[PDB]
């Protein structure tokens, strides 16, 4: 009879990368008369208080906040969190990652560049081989690019070979980039801290749960009870059934 | 008698990188009771106001501020700006010199690498070999490994060469970094626009006036008259000894 529900944030509670909408956030709060509610996304703690409130109101209205995977963790208003990539890795692995996307992205003759190819963040490298996109404009210009061309999908082929056994994951961060993490530390990352708060179930919400998807893992964990959606609208409803029957 | 102080910012008006001393900028506003008074940087405009006031004070305290040499430019509270490094150079171009960017710092093997190696600005791209530093630990494990192996040095020797007569400059972004911007966009950009705002007389005031120095194009352009300083203090005695005897 504690319990906390945990979401998934883009396709689950919102439209991706877009606002919540207010009669979800609303519905959110009175599940939180029941339960504690908590967020986890691949997104940096600032995209993600953008998208469930205004300023960083995101601590204020969840009980847990995980950025990064829950690389980031902000729980009851603070920051608790947090761990670094390079700590888990290692210089040596980290840098010869690097310098095999530098060496890579070199080669690659494109229409156009822009800047910031390797961003590092706290749970994964952020690698963007066209680079970062200076307008809309562009992003749709590079996203259209990128399908043509297959950039990121055949840099990850290349990269998950060259790396094969040493522990590097590779997923999609929307268009125009893909994040490198270690092998767990996609949003099951999360669960080890959670495993400490006394829950007598976690709920997990997430509308990427099939293989291949970004809320699998967490999804297929034993340590939630999992749950597939579609929609925010479909996230609200298994809520109601399942807490306000 | 309509006049313009120009000054340049790090080590003319401010400690480099640091806040302005309160009694340095008070007596800017009172030398704004006989000339307007304007900041031109080779820093974004976010690092600029920092230095300068509290949030966006310096679009107020200041008739002028030019960020990025000028390639971003405030006038009189308004945002007036703004020019593309990618504009003005073309794509071609551009692409030649991040690929041998990019190529040259894949075959660096540090200590240690971070990530941003190459941001896009307005007015220039910045470059960081080593990557950004994390903490000022590594701020200053960078610089020190910088010195002893002349990693920016023999970037920019291999850059100029490689690019010998295409049109591109090189200078320090400090420690850890360097900008690379067009023939003419160093602090003399600013210029352009400020010829046509009718001043009989602009005075720029700077600290690297020295040839070598990024205050010396605009200190020797016909347009300024030139003054070299060596400290905030050094600046607010000349200004006193000309405009207040
Ligand atoms: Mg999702
Ligand atoms: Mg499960
Ligand atoms: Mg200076
Ligand atoms: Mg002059």
């Amino acid at each position: 009879e504690r319990v906390l529900c945990l979401f998934d944030v883009d396709g689950t509670l919102t439209p991706a990368r877009q606002k919540i909408d207010p009669e979800v956030a609303a519905f959110l709060q009175k599940l939180r008369s029941r339960v504690q509610i908590g967020v986890v996304g691949g997104s940096d703690y600032c995209k993600i208080a953008e998208q469930l409130g205004d300023g960083d109101e995101v601590i204020e209205k969840f009980d847990y906040v995980f950025a990064e995977n829950g690389t980031v963790q902000y729980k009851h208003g603070r920051l608790l969190s947090k761990q670094t990539i390079q700590n888990h890795l290692g210089e040596e692995l980290l840098q010869d990652l690097i310098n095999f996307c530098l060496s890579y992205m070199a080669l690659l003759r494109l229409p156009k560049k822009r800047g910031t190819f390797i961003e590092f963040r706290n749970g994964m490298l952020n690698i963007s081989p066209i680079g970062r996109s200076c307008t809309l404009e562009e992003r749709i210009e590079f996203s259209e690019l990128d399908k043509k061309e297959k950039i990121r999908e055949k840099f990850v082929e290349a990269l998950k070979t060259e790396f094969a056994g040493k522990g590097l994951r590779f997923s999609r961060g929307g268009q125009i980039s893909f994040d490198v993490f270690p092998e767990g530390w996609d949003k099951r990352y999360c669960l080890d801290s959670l495993d400490q708060d006394s829950f007598d179930t976690i709920h997990f919400f997430g509308n990427e749960t099939s293989p291949g998807g970004n809320d699998f893992e967490i999804f297929a964990d034993p340590r939630t009870v999992g749950h597939s959606v579609v929609s925010p609208q479909d996230t609200v409803q298994r809520c109601r059934e399942i807490f306000f029957p």
